[PDB]
DNA sequence: GTCTCTATTGTCCTGG
DNA sequence: CCAGGACAATAGAGAC
């Protein structure tokens, strides 16, 4: 089948925030949510971002362990 | 009912 | 070795 690629620090911080938006603005389109996420991301000071970089890190290590060999080969 | 596009950041792959 | 891309989450919008 098709194995997904790991979530980076931003994508991890994205899920959490997106929910808090999806629960507050249930009908706001996700494309616009992405726009606002990208902006809030630039607001969060660098220091605050560490926890997610570490979080995202283990996410990748586990990824290899679970999927011994998967080449990220996307193409058009 | 079924796909494809919409958008963000970060990260890996390819062509030149 | 750099630019340009695909793609991870997410559901709706639009074509068909």
């Amino acid at each position: 089948g098709h194995i997904k690629r790991p979530m980076n620090a931003f994508m991890v911080w994205s899920q959490i925030e997106r929910r808090k938006i999806m629960e507050q603005s249930p009908d706001m389109h996700n494309a616009e949510i992405s726009k606002r996420l990208g902006k809030r991301w630039k607001l969060l000071k660098d220091s605050d971002k560490i926890p997610f970089i570490q979080e995202a890190e283990r996410l990748r290590l586990k990824h290899m362990a679970d999927y011994p060999d998967y080449k990220y080969r996307p193409r058009k």
